[PDB]
């Protein structure tokens, strides 16, 4: 409502890559760095089911930020969320409205089941959002990642349909 959320095309590509030089990044499963190979990678897989991305827009419909469900399982019927929001946008929280918005598209629409989401130790914050969604966690994970120096730990929480 204060929100909408818009299909990734082609030309939200230059955005994307903007973002995600603040780490390891991953399109499809296969990492890039530099624009053209993200630009290769969407044309590869374009056609690829297994992952789906929604840019979010404001009512003026700049561009706020990122959105993925990746890991579709269509037998299990799980996906991996995972949002981002432009260094800008940061004000009053834009997760929860994209965020529980995109849950309704994979429940009400994808017909999926559970929805899983990783989180650091050390972003309370938003860990706290996601709760607020309706998120709950279902493990803790032991340097499951390894980010600046350290191995971290992620927080996995889910939800369920109905």
């Amino acid at each position: 409502k204060k929100i909408r959320l818009s299909a990734l095309e082609r030309e939200d590509l230059k955005f994307v890559h903007e973002l995600n030089n603040n780490i390891m990044s991953y399109w499809f499963e296969e990492p890039y760095e530099s624009y053209r190979e993200l630009e290769d990678l969407h044309i590869k897989h374009i056609h690829d089911q297994s992952e789906r991305r929604f840019i979010i827009k404001d009512l003026k419909d700049n561009k706020v930020g990122l959105v993925e469900l990746t890991e579709i399982d269509f037998i299990h019927r799980r996906c991996e969320f995972a949002i981002i929001i432009s260094p800008g946008e940061e004000g009053k929280g834009y997760a929860t409205e994209a965020t529980d918005l995109t849950v309704e598209y994979a429940f009400s629409i994808l017909n999926l089941h559970k929805i899983y989401l990783l989180v650091d130790e050390d972003n309370p914050a938003a860990l706290h959002i996601y709760r607020k969604s309706g998120f709950a966690e279902e493990g803790k994970l032991v340097d499951e990642y390894y980010s600046k120096g350290r191995y971290r730990t992620a927080i996995r929480m889910y939800v369920l349909k109905k």
